[PDB]
Formats: C-alpha cells, structure tokens, sequence
C-alpha cells in the first residue's frame, strides 16, 4: 500500500493547441503553431492542429471522460488568439465563451480547472513585433493574463503562467525545431529573459485582481546522470541541470540571479544591464509545477557547444526514444525542496508515448504505460514520505492528440483517440488511473 496525503489533487493535463482543432474558428487569431505547423517541413507528415482531437467540438464529452474516470484536476491552457485575436486590444467574447462553457461544467461536476496561461501558442500577430524576443511582451501577458484573471479569476483558483519556457525559449528560438522556428542563440537567451518578466507580471496582477487564488509556473526537468565518476563528466551533469531543469528560472525567481554555469555559458548573449530586470522577478509565487519524463547519461564533450553530448544507455525506452528512470521523478522534487524550498509542488505532466494498438477485444492493452505511471507516482510517494510538500500529481495527457513537430505519431493518452473517427477508448492505463485515484494511491 501507497496511500496520499488526504486532499491530494490527481488530475489529467492538455494543452489547447494540442487538442482544440478549429484554429480559426469564432474569429480566433492565428496562432504561431498555426503558421509554423503550416510551414512545409516543419513538423512530421505535415500534420497541423487543423483538426487535432475535435476538443472545441468535443469538449462536453472529454470532461464527461473525466468525471466518469473520477479524476479531481483538469489542467488545461487557454488559446491567446481565441481571446485576443491581435495579441493585445480587442477581445473575443466567443473565446471567452469556449472556456466559461469549460470552466463551469467542471466546477458542477466537481473537477478542479488548473488554467496553463501560456502553452506556446502565441498570437501570430504579437510574433510579427518579434514575439518573445521584444522586451514589450511583459506588457502585452500582462494584459492577457488580466483579461482571463478578470473573466475567470471568480471561478479558477489555481494559474500557471507558462509551461516549460526552456521550450519555449530554446526549442522554439534556438534549435528552431518548434515555433517559431528561429535559430539565434542571443534571441534565445533574450526570450529565456523575457519570460521571467512576463511570468513576474502577470503574478503581479493577479494579486491585484484574484484575492484568493494561487499561482505558480512550471519547468520541464530531466534526471541527468554523468557517463564516469570523472571531474568534468559530473560538472557536465551540473551545467545540464542548471541550464535545462527549473533552476534557470527558479534562480531568478528566489535568488535574484541566473544559475552560475549557465552566467560561465550565456552571459555574452543575455542582455546588457539584465540584473536590472531581477528584483521584479523575485515577485513571491504560490507553487512550482514540475515536469518530468526521462533520464539521460551525460558526458563533457569539447566538440559539443555547451561542451555536452548525451550518451546512449541500454534501457527501456518509450516511442519517443526516450529512457524511462522513474527515481528521475523522486530526485526532482528532493532537489526542488533543497535548492528552493517553495512551499507548494506540483508534479504537473507524467507520462508516456507507446505504440498503443486497439484489439479485436475493443481494448487498449497498454500495459507498458501502466508500467511507466505506476513506477513514478511510486517515486513521487517516496518524495512525499521525505517532506517533499508535493500536492498533486498530473497525468500528460487525458487525450491521444498533436505531439508538437511529432505530429499524430506520438500517442501519450491514457485516452486513445481514432483520428478517422474522432472515437474515445478509454485505455487500459486510464482504468488503472481511475482506481487509484478511488484509492488516493497504488495497492501492489
Ligand atoms: O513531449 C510530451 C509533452 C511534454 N510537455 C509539454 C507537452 O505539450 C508535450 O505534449
């Protein structure tokens, strides 16, 4: 027996871009997933979020999925350009009107709405004045993120403002792999800075404007391990952690300061009087999201930039190729408390991508998925048992749905959709999920 603290939120995870479809729709704005993913070559097959999962069709279904499953915390984002169309100005009432249908079906049947203010789909119209690159996107979230504080903040409670700005900053401005594509490592690094103004504005408002909520960000984080017990190998670990997990915003946020391996690496390509901007970052947040997937042996390397190669281990790995180390996630939330201490954790997204088959039963036989969560939340209870003030745990994703430049191949959905169709079947995983959720933990 494995039984959480009483009140633990288990929840399910999506992100609008990921499982809305009808991008245009209702005189929504494009968003840069929009135009990037309309980009031939950009993502696998050519796959858009055209369609997606029918999510803005199908939504009354979904959350009944949920409530069925009896799952206590939907974490969903909210879609900028459905709200402001041009980023900034005009807002759309049919927007708001999707996500208040949204919202109070889950408040009535009991579900707990986590709103994900930022999930990568800015407005195309903001990204033609330089998107996160332009220092006046602190200006610009924090009049979104009040729009949706003043419309929602009666009912939402619980607000993040970006998920996985590493992403959205490295990803998306310097390996140019996700929109909006660029590859400038003094974007990058700028982005990486104006997300940290952004994230402090936004938190700013909201103390204005939500008196009784609570609000938090959250970081995606791997378990990296050093190829030898050499010197450089373990400082390689140490420059990865620091440039890739939480502490390069979560530094800021507490500290004042960028973790110091990653001053040693970028301080040439963060802005010149950055340190200005700081003490407004250090504005007090309510929890720290983590994510967690994947393990990865690293090794110094002096032919790498960033001087880092990944090394390949012999172990089980998912279809995205990626090593499954459930301790990862136990070794996360101790080095969260350690470094930082914030006073609330949560682990929001877990989870992994196989190749699930329906059978001639009907059924989604994923037991390899089973597997995978059953292991981590295993970990994540160990966390617990060692004063880790970890409240709730978010399974990525409720749905099957757009896996980014991955496109449909990548299924991470305790629920398996049918594109062809737009069909639901609840997987084997999601079952097992339901019960231990009836249980508030695992029992064998
Ligand atoms: O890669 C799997 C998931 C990682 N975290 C952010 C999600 O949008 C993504 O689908």
């Amino acid at each position: 027996v494995k039984k959480f603290p009483e009140g633990f939120l288990w929840g399910v995870a999506t992100a609008s871009y990921q499982i809305e479809g009808s991008p245009l729709a209702d005189g929504a704005g494009m968003s840069i997933w929009h135009t990037f993913s309309h980009t031939p070559g950009n993502v696998k097959n050519g796959d858009t979020g055209d369609v997606a999962c029918d999510h803005y069709n199908r939504w009354k279904e979904d959350i009944e999925i949920i409530e069925k499953l009896g799952v206590k915390a939907y974490r969903f984002s909210i879609s900028w350009p459905r709200i402001l169309p041009e980023g900034t100005g005009r807002v759309n009432q049919k927007g708001l009107d999707f996500y208040n249908r949204i919202i109070d079906t889950l408040l009535e049947k009991g579900i707990t709405p986590f709103v994900t203010i930022y999930h990568w789909d800015l407005p195309f119209a903001l990204q033609l004045k330089g998107g996160w690159a332009n220092r006046e996107i602190a200006d610009w979230f924090a009049e979104y993120s009040r729009v949706l504080f003043e419309n929602f903040g009666d009912r939402v409670k619980n607000w993040i403002t970006l998920n996985e700005p590493w992403v959205v900053a490295i990803v998306g401005h310097l390996y140019g792999v996700h929109a909006p594509g660029m590859r400038d490592i003094y974007v990058a690094f700028r982005a990486v800075h104006n997300l940290l103004r952004a994230h402090a504005r936004a938190v700013k408002v909201f103390r204005e404007t939500v008196k009784d909520g609570k609000i938090g960000i959250v970081f995606n984080n791997g378990y990296f391990e050093p190829a030898s017990e050499k010197e450089e190998d373990i400082r390689a670990v140490r420059f990865m952690h620091q440039f890739n997990n939480y502490p390069l915003f979560l530094n800021p946020i507490y500290r004042g300061d960028y973790p110091e391996l990653v001053l040693e690496f970028a301080r040439e390509y963060l802005p010149e009087n950055y340190k200005d901007d700081m003490s407004e970052i250090q504005e007090k947040i309510d929890f720290v999201g983590l994510n967690y997937y994947s393990g990865h042996l690293v090794k110094f390397d002096p032919d790498a930039p960033a001087k880092v190669s990944f090394v390949e281990r012999d172990l089980p790995k998912t279809a995205m190729g990626w090593e499954i180390v459930p301790e990862g996630i136990y070794w996360i939330l101790k080095k969260v408390k350690e470094e930082y201490n914030p006073p609330e954790v949560y682990i929001t997204e877990n989870g992994a991508a196989f190749d699930d088959v329906v059978s001639e039963d009907g059924r989604v036989h994923d037991q390899n998925r089973i597997d995978y969560l059953k292991a981590h939340i295993g970990q994540a209870w160990k966390a617990i048992q060692e004063g880790v003030p970890l409240k709730g745990y978010f399974v990525w994703s409720l749905l099957d749905n757009f896996e980014w430049a991955e496109g449909y191949s990548k299924r991470f959905g305790i629920v398996y959709v049918d594109y062809s169709t737009q069909k639901r079947i609840v997987k084997d995983s999601g079952y097992w999920y339901s019960n231990v959720v009836k249980n508030n933990g695992l029992e064998d």
